[PDB]
């Protein structure tokens, strides 16, 4: 039960396939065209069936070259609306036909974002792009919107002929449009079974630029050569990845780099992987959420999560991968440090919601619950903190990567649930089952709050962290001198990162603090998005006048939720920038992504 869609069921009926063919209109902000599903029956005398929708246009639906009756229902708030269709004739169980529905969005679709020129690098050519994830890919066209049900996709996409469209498949040629001389038709394949959430198109003035035997890096102009570089290790992730998931099965990783408005850090889209520019450091620092999408390659684009309940599934053992990787590039003692960062970030979310809320919980209900509002750091940490605990229980990590590796062979292509991942655990490691019985599964699937059992982390790259922070927040007036520049001489920008988390657990500090800090280490000047974020938070959560500004051109200038959300929430906290933050968010509402722009909004209480 798919409690997110309104779609028939995979019980039901499966879609098989979808052609799409539509063109992108950006002087009525609208995608117009046709989607043809191929769906099978899975039950006897089938005689209509229900998709998703999301204030999409229904211009006609056709079966067997004539118009069919269909209805829309009643909308059903961030659920979109179904839509019933009417089988011309009964179809018996396996049967497959083809239905080609003529669709067009809306302008205000929360799956899409349009942007003017001026809101693009180079300032002549508009751009568009989609954000399936998670139930919006109802918003671009009819479908059965639900992880459960796997399809493959051809599609043709005219754009005018100055543009770029890229899309999560591979690229199959591109022409003229033989209808309309201004335009250009694009065309993609994607011939491994996908969910719906998965499906991905970009249109804009995109270049590129070969940086591995298998992986181009996308973008305008003016970021090409920036990105080229931070995505350099990006082959050498993809070789450590295949080692430990199996095979690459997806033929091409690319890389395209958004503008500043895309809402999450990275998008695994099949094939072209979505990632922010906020990576964009100058020195490779913020890779591992290429390393992140990369290893959803085989975790969550291979083995997918059921329904959303289980998103964990996708996110924690994404993660697990992830910390992996690095560990092999840059040693286990890296691993162990970022692990543990990341149980801060759980601590982070759960203090957040509160130990008793419901969205801190691994396995989540989401009936009447928008997705959007239940995203957090909470699938990814708590369930990255679940395997690092089976890691440790069961015999260590090459032991649990044989079982990681065995999980993916056995669930590819596939859509699971949790009691199918644990199911799979005790038959795996069922020598270990003793040791499995150990485990709390009610409290680490079930209850809210922090895990039951914290994992053992290797603290060396971490104490430094500590050590310093600590200084911090004892220091009073007269130790502040002794502060100095030199404090960071050994410091990584992954431990600086973690000095501000480590402080920012305790803000506010005295003003006098953060005053003495941006003295002594000018973290003013630093534009790593993750340390600029925390800095700004701390500055701003210690009532700094000074840092409202910068807060207000972080939260305005790029649009990643990670930041965007909170600095937002923190300039609505501080009684002096508290207008000023209502206010900007009002006038730039407009213009910024749906899904952040909805979000920001409820944060805020506004509107
Ligand atoms: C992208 C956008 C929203 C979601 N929401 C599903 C979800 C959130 C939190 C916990 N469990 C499941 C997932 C991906
Ligand atoms: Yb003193
Ligand atoms: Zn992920």
């Amino acid at each position: 039960v798919d409690t997110c869609s309104l779609a028939s069921p995979a019980s039901v009926c499966r879609t098989k396939h979808l052609h799409l063919r539509c063109s992108v209109d950006f002087t009525r902000r609208t995608l117009t065209g046709t989607a043809a599903l191929t769906v099978q029956s899975q039950e006897d005398n089938l005689r209509s069936l229900v998709l998703d929708t999301k204030d999409l246009t229904i211009e006609k639906v056709v079966i067997n070259g004539q118009e069919v009756k269909y209805a829309l229902g009643e909308r059903q708030s961030y659920k979109g609306s179904p839509m019933e269709i009417s089988l011309p004739i009964a179809l018996s169980k396996n049967q497959e036909i083809v239905i080609e529905i003529s669709f067009e969005t809306s302008p205000k679709s929360s799956a899409l974002q349009w942007l003017t020129p001026e809101q693009t690098s180079g300032k002549e050519h508009p751009y568009l792009f989609s954000q399936c994830q998670a139930i919006h890919c109802r918003a671009i066209l009819p479908c059965q919107d639900t992880p459960s049900v796997k399809l493959t996709y051809t599609a043709e996409v005219s754009v005018p002929k100055e543009l770029v469209a890229l899309m999560s498949a591979i690229r199959d040629g591109e022409t003229p449009d033989p209808e309309d001389p201004s335009r250009k038709i694009y065309k993609f394949i994607q011939k491994v079974p996908i969910p719906c959430y998965l499906i991905a198109l970009v249109v804009g003035a995109l270049e590129s630029r070969q940086i591995g035997p298998r992986t181009l890096v996308w973008s305008e102009k003016e970021q090409v050569e920036k990105s080229a570089y931070e995505f350099s290790e990006t082959e050498s992730m993809l070789k450590i990845a295949e080692d430990l998931g199996g095979p690459y099965v997806w033929g091409q990783y690319d890389l395209l780099v958004l503008p500043p408005s895309f809402p999450y850090g990275g998008m695994e889209n099949p094939c072209l992987t979505f990632v922010t520019p906020t990576l964009l450091a100058g020195d490779k620092s913020l890779s591992n959420v290429i390393a992140h999408e990369i290893s959803h390659s085989w975790t969550g684009n291979l083995v997918t999560n059921k329904t959303w309940d289980h998103f964990w599934l996708n996110e924690g053992h994404t993660v697990y991968l992830e910390r992996h990787i690095c560990g092999r590039l840059f040693g286990e003692k890296f691993r162990h440090f970022n692990a543990l960062g990341g149980w801060g970030e759980l601590q982070n979310s759960v203090k957040t919601f509160g130990e008793t809320h419901p969205f801190t919980k691994l396995v989540v209900d989401l009936t009447d619950i928008d997705p959007d509002v239940a995203y957090s750091s909470v699938p990814y940490e708590k369930g990255f903190a679940l395997l690092f605990y089976l890691e440790q229980l069961l015999g260590g990590p090459e032991i649990f990567l044989g079982f990681l590796k065995a999980y993916v062979e056995k669930f590819s292509y596939k859509s699971i649930t949790t009691d199918d991942w644990k199911d799979f655990l005790y038959s795996y490691f069922k020598d270990k089952v003793d040791v499995l019985n150990q485990v709390d599964w009610n409290a680490w699937l079930y209850s809210p709050g922090l895990p039951p059992i914290k994992p053992n982390y290797d603290m060396t790259l971490t104490n430094a962290c500590i050590a310093l922070s600590q200084r911090w927040i004892t220091a009073k007036e007269d130790d502040l001198n002794s502060f100095n520049a030199t404090d960071l001489k050994d410091l990584s920008s992954h431990q600086l990162n973690e000095f501000l988390a480590q402080t920012l657990q305790r803000a506010p500090l005295p003003l006098g603090h953060i005053k003495r800090m941006q003295e002594v280490y000018n973290f003013n000047a630093i534009n790593n998005s993750e340390i600029r974020f925390r800095w700004l938070r701390l500055c701003i959560q210690s009532k700094w006048e000074d840092a409202i500004p910068l807060a207000l051109k972080m939260a305005t200038e790029q649009g990643r939720m990670k930041f965007t959300r909170p600095l937002f929430k923190d300039l609505a906290a501080f009684d002096k920038s508290h207008d000023q933050a209502v206010r900007t968010y009002q006038e730039h509402k407009a213009s910024m992504h749906p899904v952040t722009a909805m979000l920001v909004g409820k944060d805020l209480k506004v509107d």
